[PDB]
Formats: C-alpha cells, sequence, structure tokens
C-alpha cells in the first residue's frame, strides 16, 4: 500500500538472501543488490501460476498485479537522472524462443521492471553465453561482462535464465584528495596484512555505534553522494578480536533505521580502501531456503503466463561498485576501514537498498 513499506518488504527479502550467502561464505567478497533481488522476483511473478506463483507471493508478501504502478515508480526513481549519481541496472529474461512468449508478460516486464525478455540459442551454450555477455556489457556502459560460461548451460535442458546486473560509482558530496591516498595495511580474515590504497579525508560525517544482538559492538558511518539522494553506509566491529561474521547476523532494514536514529554528524578522520567491489552469484539456492522451490524444478515449475515444460535454470546477479576519490579543537575520532567490513548503498527517498556487500579483501 505505502511506497516506503513496499520497498521495505523487497529490500528485506533481498537482505535475507545476502545473510544466507554470507553465512555460507564467511570469508569471501559478497556483493548483492537486495532491491535487484526484489525486482527479479517480481519479474518472475509476472509469469508464474499455481503453486509457483503462490510460493513467490508468500515470500515477497505481495502480488505484482495491483502494486505494479508503485513498483514502477520506485524503480524509475532509483535510476532517474534526477539523482545526479547514476545507478545502472540491466534486467533480462533470456528465453529460448522469444516469439512464443505471451505479450502481457513481455509488456509488463518492460513497463514495471525495465526488464527485457530476449531470446537466445541455448542449444549452443558457448554462443548463448556470448550473446548474454554482449548484452550485459552493452547494457551496463561496458562496465560489466562475463556473467555466464558454457558449463552453466545445458544445451538440451536449459530454457530460462534470469539476469540482474547493477553498476554504480557516483560522486562524493565531499571528495577525497589524491595526495591523501596512501597504501596502508588492511588485515583480512586470514589475519594476514595486505597493502591497500586508501582514501583519507578529515571532514564532517554522520556516524555512530551500537551493539549487535550478541552484545558485540561495532561502528558505522554515512558517506553521502553529491546528488544527496544516495549514500554509502559502512559498518565494521569496534574490536579487532570481533569477526565481521559476529555483527552481521539479523541485519535488516530495521537495523538501518536504527542507525539513522543513532548517527549524528561529527568531525572525523575517514580512511577507506580505494577499490572496486564486484561479485556474481546464482540466487537459486538461497531462494529455495526462503521457500521458492517449484520454479527451479523441471516438473513442478508453472510459468503458464509466459508460454502456452518451462522452468528457471539460474538467476544470475552481478553487482559492481567502484570506490574512488572523485566528488565535489580536541582530537577528532577516527573511522579507519582496515579490517573486513559491511557496506550498503541506499537510495534514501525510497529506502531502497541498492547494494549490500561484505568485503573481506579489497
Amino acid at each position: 500500500f505505502n511506497p516506503l513499506s513496499l520497498e521495505e518488504l523487497g529490500s528485506n527479502t533481498g537482505i535475507q538472501v545476502f545473510n544466507q550467502i554470507v553465512k555460507s561464505r564467511p570469508h569471501d567478497n559478497i556483493v548483492i543488490s537486495p532491491h535487484g533481488i526484489a525486482s527479479v522476483l517480481g519479474m518472475l511473478q509476472l509469469g508464474a501460476d499455481g503453486r509457483t506463483k503462490k510460493q513467490l507471493a508468500m515470500v515477497m508478501r505481495y502480488g505484482v498485479n495491483g502494486v505494479g504502478k508503485i513498483l514502477k515508480k520506485i524503480n524509475k526513481a532509483i535510476v532517474s537522472k534526477k539523482n545526479k549519481d547514476i545507478v545502472t541496472v540491466a534486467n533480462a529474461v533470456f528465453v529460448k524462443n522469444a516469439s512464443e512468449i505471451e505479450v502481457p508478460f513481455v509488456t509488463r516486464n518492460k513497463d514495471v521492471f525495465q526488464c527485457e525478455v530476449r531470446n537466445v540459442n541455448f542449444e549452443d551454450p558457448a554462443s548463448a553465453c556470448d550473446s548474454i555477455n554482449a548484452w550485459v556489457k552493452n547494457e551496463t556502459r561496458d562496465m560489466i561482462d562475463n556473467l555466464l560460461s558454457p558449463d552453466l548451460i545445458d544445451g538440451v535442458l536449459t530454457r530460462l535464465v534470469l539476469v540482474n546486473a547493477v553498476y554504480f560509482k557516483g560522486l562524493w558530496k565531499s571528495r577525497f584528495q589524491p595526495e591523501n591516498t596512501k597504501k596502508r595495511t588492511f588485515v583480512a580474515a586470514d589475519g594476514k596484512s595486505y597493502q591497500v590504497p586508501m582514501l583519507a579525508q578529515l571532514s564532517v560525517f554522520r556516524c555512530g555505534s551500537t551493539s549487535a544482538p550478541n552484545d558485540l559492538w561495532y561502528n558505522f558511518i554515512e558517506l553521502p553522494y553529491h546528488g544527496e539522494s544516495i549514500s554509502m553506509l559502512i559498518a565494521l566491529p569496534t574490536e579487532s578480536s570481533t569477526p565481521l561474521s559476529a555483527i552481521i547476523p539479523h541485519i535488516s532494514t530495521k537495523t538501518i533505521d536504527s542507525w539513522m536514529s543513532i548517527m549524528v554528524p561529527k568531525r572525523v578522520q575517514v580512511i577507506l580502501p580505494k577499490f572496486t567491489a564486484v561479485a556474481q552469484t546464482d540466487l537459486k539456492e538461497p531462494l529455495k531456503v526462503l521457500g521458492i522451490t517449484d520454479m527451479f524444478d523441471s516438473s513442478k515449475a508453472n510459468f503458464a503466463k509466459i508460454t502456452t515444460n518451462l522452468h528457471v535454470s539460474h538467476i544470475l546477479q552481478k553487482a559492481k561498485i567502484e570506490v574512488s576519490e572523485d566528488g565535489t579543537r580536541s582530537s577528532p575520532p577516527w573511522f579507519i576501514v582496515d579490517r573486513p567490513f559491511l557496506f550498503f548503498i541506499r537510495h534514501n527517498p525510497t529506502g531502497a537498498v541498492l547494494f549490500m556487500g561484505q568485503i573481506n579483501k579489497p
């Protein structure tokens, strides 16, 4: 009903997926787009029927029909040039014969999710991956490539593959200066030291601390982008003897809301790895854990609203963010990101969580 609430449901679904992956891969770099996950489920809901649709609706806690206009408004508002800081999103449903597809499914997807339903020759795995990769690269300002390999495709079997790709860089409201960018020690999960280029600036930023449910403390900071609609949030443990895995469980939009009412602006020396965060993942397994099983099963899958047989083989998401310099008394506290950390990219007007990442090694 309410735009902010609707986005909250979607972002939390996306975050729950992140929480799964991160629990299974505690020491890897994981970069997900929680909102992209929400969109990808909406895309599929447009074509589902019977139990397949029922599982999706139950997990998402809403139906696309009758909320589409709201979903659409949110989606266009995230990618809008009005943001000044530009988020690039590429959504596609790759299908073996795109001509046979029902029009509403194609139409609704383009309208609501800026999703293209495109055909591909799965009978030729390699060429198939070529086309998909060529499309992602072309659709992401050439910032993202290499999503699929032939090995992920079954030439006879594969009939449907979803793709969600998100890229972002933007410009800081308060720039970092290159003269201040120095190589510094980052202590990764293995406990080894790494030499990393790090941005540094002394400036006013909203920041805080709070404890996880288990009483382990951590610090967080907000770094706004110049358009003032998007901001990065960063959290890492207060004590070096606290692993990132001890503070990230049970994180949800509520946690982010909690930070909002704790953060106050203050003068801080910020020290942050200059790096590019990028990860790809197949959403299939985590989605099953949430209770969405049919769409992945050869027999039980029911996408009668796509074609008048059909199941989802993979749902691939690739997220890529660059963190760089570019932008517009008593001793100050420091915020030094020198150990594994968590970060969000948030679209504040809608509350959409565009990025969520765990960085174990920049």
